[PDB]
């Protein structure tokens, strides 16, 4: 049952399986555009960073999910959990509620202090309109589906994180007070 989940998850094979899954979607997709001659957008590229970043999180996390490393790897998993989900919303709202500013659509704005984009414009430079539909499943745009996965991934980490032995009665001090006010 649940206990087993912690067993299968605490295994590397399982972790490696999570990577191939997120990758399989990127590859199988990288082919659709290669033939469908599809072009990425500003947001699309940004969203790719949210997951692409997580993928890297699964590579380092699968190093030893039995040590405090959890907080270390989940740091990226969670970052995408709240932000990834919150962002995925902007796409949905705008998609069903188109009303942008003047011409905010001005390529990707990033500080020249991070050659991550300058030294690598290949997977950063945007080209095309954002929110446009070029391919859908069951009558749903990819962005909508991909979001479906984001939720799934958000659950495996939140559940696998809490699956930790937890318990422990010690826990000396935890959280500041400061609420006595003043006369």
């Amino acid at each position: 049952m649940l206990r087993f989940l912690n067993q299968a998850s605490q295994g590397r094979g399982a972790w490696l399986l999570m990577a191939f899954t997120a990758l399989a979607l990127e590859l199988t997709a990288l082919w659709f555009q290669h033939v469908m001659l599809l072009k990425p957008c500003v947001l699309s590229i940004y969203e790719r960073a949210a997951l692409f970043g997580v993928l890297g999180a699964a590579l380092i996390g699968a190093i030893a999910p039995k040590t405090p490393l959890r907080y270390v790897a989940m740091v990226i998993w969670l970052y995408s959990a709240f932000r990834g989900v919150q962002l995925t919303y902007e796409h949905t709202m705008l998609q069903l509620y188109p009303s942008p500013f003047a011409t905010s659509d001005f390529m990707v704005r990033f500080p020249e202090w991070l050659p991550l984009d300058k030294w690598v414009p290949q997977v950063f430079v945007a080209s095309g309109d954002c929110a446009e539909r070029q391919w859908d499943f069951l009558g749903l745009e990819m962005p909508q589906w991909l979001l479906g996965i984001f939720i799934a991934y958000l659950i495996v980490a939140v559940l696998v994180v809490i699956s930790q032995p937890f318990k422990a009665k010690k826990r000396d001090l935890f959280g500041r007070g400061h609420h006595h006010h003043h006369h």
